């Protein structure tokens, strides 16, 4: 019973909530979201294994090079890493919202280099509880290709303080579940490939205003047949790949927007728990709170049963 160590840790994340609007806002709060440590109290207490924090490390490094980050929100990142491996959670730490990587991954692709050689430099010797994620939703002119190119270069250097540390691979095209095929993986045994999942978007960012056009409102999600059928050809088909691929699945993001009605997010979000269970992909709700939230910070209480949707107890 040799078993591979990147499935056994990608089990370790098993049900884990993403604490969004936060650190990948411009600055911390601006978008109405602060990391209070309280919060890893209560995602742990309600029974989540692990926490996703998405960061905007290229909001707060110098202008030139090698691109210091701030030491402010280092030993930020570092306070809120802590309190949640304290608070006995998983611990998956980004980088999000490069909006230069997105226009110009040739120019900015060596900023990632640099800002995850700081980050790697900075946790090298925290528990293996904690895993890296590369950057997220890799898109527009960061494509497959360059994305393929570009990632091994960060992995590279991260790899050289941090030998064995999982570290996770988006899919590209913002990460939609048909692009896995796109990817190309390199020879390391400490991976995990993460997708997200928002199908039918038409569903699940329904009255989303940042979404162009905006989308109506409205649109159902029952739990027909068919409805489940889609979700399920969709994940099957992320699955044959990484069978074949030999490599973890996480399914990083996934949730409905409030303005879709409360059954239909209930039964959406329920259906991709079971189906992302069934596969064995583990898994990260989008979000703790704001506009995809399963917990209202104002009655200091969770949504129910979306909650219960989302984790499974």
């Amino acid at each position: 019973v040799d078993k591979s160590s990147a499935f056994e840790y990608n089990k370790m994340i098993g049900h884990g909530i993403n604490m969004g609007n936060a650190l990948e806002a411009p600055v911390e709060g601006s978008w109405g979201v602060y990391i209070e440590d309280e919060y890893f109290k209560i995602i742990k207490e309600r029974g989540f294994d692990s926490v996703r924090i998405p960061i905007r490390w290229s909001a707060h490094i110098s202008e030139k090079y090698p691109y210091e980050i701030d030491k402010f929100f280092l030993d930020r990142v570092k306070h809120v890493v802590d309190v949640a491996l304290k608070n006995d959670l998983v611990v998956i730490i980004n980088c999000h919202h490069f909006e230069e990587l997105y226009q110009a991954p040739d120019k900015y692709g060596p900023v990632l280099v640099e800002i995850w050689k700081q980050v790697a430099q900075a946790f090298k010797d925290y528990p293996d509880k904690l895993f890296f994620e590369i950057f997220n939703e890799p898109a527009q002119n960061l494509t497959p290709t360059k994305w393929n190119e570009l990632y091994p270069k960060v992995l590279g250097e991260i790899r050289k303080t941090n030998p064995s540390r999982i570290v996770i691979i988006d899919v590209p095209n913002w990460s939609n579940y048909s692009y896995v095929r796109e990817l190309k993986l390199v020879d390391d045994k400490n991976i995990i490939v993460s997708f997200h999942y928002y199908e039918p978007f038409n569903f699940t960012h329904q009255g989303a205003e940042w979404v162009s056009p905006t989308l109506p409102i409205g649109v159902k999600w029952e739990g027909k047949d068919w409805e489940v059928e889609q979700i399920r050809n969709h994940f099957k088909y992320v699955s044959e790949w990484a069978k074949k691929n030999n490599v973890p699945i996480f399914l990083g993001e996934f949730g409905a927007y409030s303005k879709a009605d409360m059954e239909s997010r209930v039964k959406w979000t329920k259906t991709v728990r079971r189906i992302a269970e069934e596969f064995g992909f583990s898994l990260a709700y989008w979000e703790f709170c704001a506009g995809f939230g399963l917990y209202d910070r104002w009655t200091k209480t969770w949504i129910e049963p979306l909650t219960t949707s989302a984790l499974g107890k």
